[PDB]
């Protein structure tokens, strides 16, 4: 017994590209049956708005319900620091629950992007690691991708952002390719999207030296 | 109203060095005042043991209490996969809460450790990044450190372990030094501790080529 509220920011890639649709998501869990109806009020910088959409009710595994409201946001509103408030009114609540999110505050800093070839030690293995170091960025909302000849690469993993000692963030992205592709002289690229880059996008290349 | 239980494994460095003292920690939060007393029963592979120690009661910020029991463990017991069960008996509980932890199961895999010098692009900055790539290890319990001339370095950060595509883990550790120290020819070392290394320890060096 007891309903709670979680509020999620848009996905980094979505806020950075005008072609994409950034959304903020209000998730209500433990919806007491005795009180199913949930009213959502949305506010952007205090001003109530209405372009939200409540997706189908989902059935939890505890005799309770999950109701999700999704609010489409303007890229520029999000990047400019506007606050999004989701107001959840229920009967099983002493008062409406109000949650709030916004972009992290603080001076945006531009990611420095560095590509690092495999250690000579790794050339004895069947596959090698190509490393993309992304550092010095703020806020931590970022997306990183790898590609070669214009097509996405499958076998890569990216660390979460890590808080660095100067208050900015860094991460690494590791791409794994067969040693044969590397040694031939194939060219690989690390793409980085972040608000503090020109056109929200930079890429750095890496191939055999 | 309602008491819960969290169970924490020992610290990686502690299980790997015989000189250190690995402990498992049973944390009880929301200790209903009406029922303060908490009895701890500890079990190692089902066998009850008694070398635990209950640290001073702490006062939460919700009219409830926090009681912590700490169990000293044998390095080899932990690394061999023995299960640690913490049994919390309280009056405000329908039944004693039993929680359980053990080392992650699965074939231990040896970390491959690779040191990577700064990208040539970074030599235009006042400080440079020295990168230690640690990959292919299992389980994810690991510790990484940096040093030069036998002394620990201050300015480094290590990513959490990341699940790689073959089911093993990797991480990176980034050491930041003034460009001047790098270019002079100072030698830096990345130390790695993990159960699947000989003597639970390896290190790799990195200096100007
Ligand atoms: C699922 O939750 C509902 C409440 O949301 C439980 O229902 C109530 O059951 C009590 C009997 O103990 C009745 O007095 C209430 O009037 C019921 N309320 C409603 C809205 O039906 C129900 O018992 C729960 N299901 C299970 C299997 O435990
Ligand atoms: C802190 O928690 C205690 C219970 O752990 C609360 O105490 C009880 O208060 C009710 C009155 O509403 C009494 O009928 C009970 O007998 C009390 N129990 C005990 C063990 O004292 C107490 O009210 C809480 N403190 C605050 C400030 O809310």
């Amino acid at each position: 017994g007891g309903p709670s509220v979680f509020l999620f920011p848009p996905k980094p890639k979505d806020t950075l590209m005008i072609s994409r649709t950034p959304e903020v998501t209000c998730v209500v869990v433990d919806v007491s049956h005795e009180d199913p109806e949930v009213k959502f009020n949305w506010y952007v910088d205090g001003v109530e708005v209405h372009n939200a959409k409540t997706k189908p009710r989902e059935e939890q595994y505890n005799n309770a319900s999950r109701v999700v409201s999704v609010l489409t946001v303007l890229h520029q509103d999000w990047l400019n620091g506007k606050e999004y408030k989701c107001k959840v009114s229920n009967k099983a609540l002493p008062a409406p629950i109000e949650k709030t999110i916004s972009k992290a505050k603080g001076q945006p800093r531009e990611p420095q992007v560095y590509t690092l070839p495999p250690s000579r030690d790794e050339l004895t293995k069947n596959q090698v690691s190509l490393t993309c170091l992304v550092k010095g960025f703020y806020p931590s909302d970022i997306a990183v991708e790898w590609e070669s000849n214009g097509q996405p690469e499958n076998n890569y993993k990216t660390t979460p952002p890590v808080l660095d000692s100067d208050g900015s963030f860094f991460l690494y992205s590791k791409l794994t390719v067969d040693k044969s592709r590397w040694q031939q002289g194939n060219v690989f690229s690390c793409s980085v999207m972040h608000e503090a880059l020109h056109n929200h996008y930079t890429q750095k290349s890496l191939s055999l030296s």
